[PDB]
């Protein structure tokens, strides 16, 4: 039986709304869920969903070169599977694998409706709207290790703003960006979902860049393979496309 | 030094124009190329390339189940490489690695413009308009495997006709197109380049799938992980889409 790292994250994995109480697996819901289900099936295995403890996708710390959130417990080989959105990076590449993508999208921002903000640039180059990203994720990693001038300046502005500018999920940055002059930057997947639940917030400009989301494994587990080609397959006959629809 | 396979494919790869004849190497150009050259660059290895000596890129035999093309290359390591606009499927994932992807894309149609034909189904709902796809490819298969019901149809009609509707290269597919009442299924990036260069060809419908393309080495190969790290690192510095910039 696997065990299977996750983290909260509407709508690819939230807790089961009912009257009675759920337990295990089956308190869980939404995209991800879906797509452990499936390659449950496809490749045969049983499994135990876990959150991870400390509430983080992944990052180094600078200090002590130590890694926390998702890619840490399968670094120490404390989950076998990490079924997430969980962004495909290089600097991630280099001590997890994952599987090929499951679905592919980019950095972008969000912010309110109807604002003379159209890009990264017109954010960087003031300082009135504040602005941030999810602590310890793939976009802080982003722009906390970009050589481009612009995000260089961005990030210059979010780590002495650290305080205030970065958020422990994208749920509080959403938060913000309702509740104060700040833009968010994070995934265009999530955005999508944001802004149809919410009329007055808007994706602005385009993607920052490119990535996709990967099942994640430890550095050399004979389980990547298998779920590369069950993504795939799921991929090729539809399915994917049709877990996105249900669930955005 | 590596042996690199490949093929000739505008705009990833093609022969340089020139005055007085090239050798080696050098007779090379395209976005494939520049790729190499930049993996090179990173990782640090020497190469020689090497045109797939059948012209293929690579399909499985029913019967005897034998691949060609740059797959069965890759094989029988016979190169250490591929890089070229390689699909990655799931059938060819079971018995090559690919890195993780340095573009996507999908299916689509090429057809040409100021007709009633909207999509995929139009298509497969008669028979005065031929269409057809590139024998032996990533296109060729998904129609071949597809449980997709609109899409088994097409099927049943290319196979029908394969020796009249199937080609030999993307080349041949645009030729027809051009010349015969003929709609051509192939892959959404080269479309777009094909589509700047006749202004009566169109692309007809949406993605019909979701796919990449990614570096190929023999299973187990050791430069995948290295390859891949390095394809990352380009797209998040910005160089893959100059890349794509310079040559569409
Ligand atoms: N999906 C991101 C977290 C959210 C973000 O960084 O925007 C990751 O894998 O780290
Ligand atoms: N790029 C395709 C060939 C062209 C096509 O199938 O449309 C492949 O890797 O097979």
């Amino acid at each position: 039986s696997l065990i299977v790292t996750t983290i909260l994250e509407e709508p690819y994995v939230l807790f089961k709304k009912s009257d009675k109480p759920l337990y295990g697996n089956d308190r869980f819901e939404g995209y991800c869920i879906d797509l452990l289900r499936e390659l449950s099936t496809i490749l045969g295995f049983t499994y135990e969903i876990r959150l991870v403890e400390d509430g983080k996708y992944g990052a180094q710390d600078d200090v002590n070169g130590q890694w926390n959130g998702m890619v840490r417990e399968l670094i120490d080989h404390k989950a076998d599977l990490a079924v997430a959105p969980l962004a495909i990076t290089y600097v991630r590449e280099k001590v997890i694998d994952f599987s090929k993508p499951f679905m592919t999208l980019g950095i972008s921002i969000l912010y309110r409706k109807g604002t003379p903000i159209d890009s990264a640039d017109d954010l960087a180059k003031q300082t009135k709207i504040e602005y941030g990203a999810v602590e310890d994720g793939a976009t802080m990693t982003f722009f906390k290790k970009s050589k481009i001038s612009t995000y260089d300046k961005m990030w210059a502005f979010m780590s002495s703003r650290r305080q205030s500018v970065l958020v422990k999920s994208n749920e509080e940055g959403i938060q913000r960006v309702l509740t104060s002059d700040y833009a968010f930057l994070m995934e265009s997947t999530t955005i999508e979902f944001v802004t149809q639940r919410n009329c007055n917030l808007t994706q602005i400009g385009g993607l920052i860049d490119s990535k996709g989301y990967g099942v994640g494994t430890p550095m050399g587990s004979p389980y990547r393979k298998k779920i590369t080609i069950a993504i795939l397959q799921l991929q090729e006959e539809g399915k994917l496309h049709m877990m996105k629809e249900k669930w955005w």
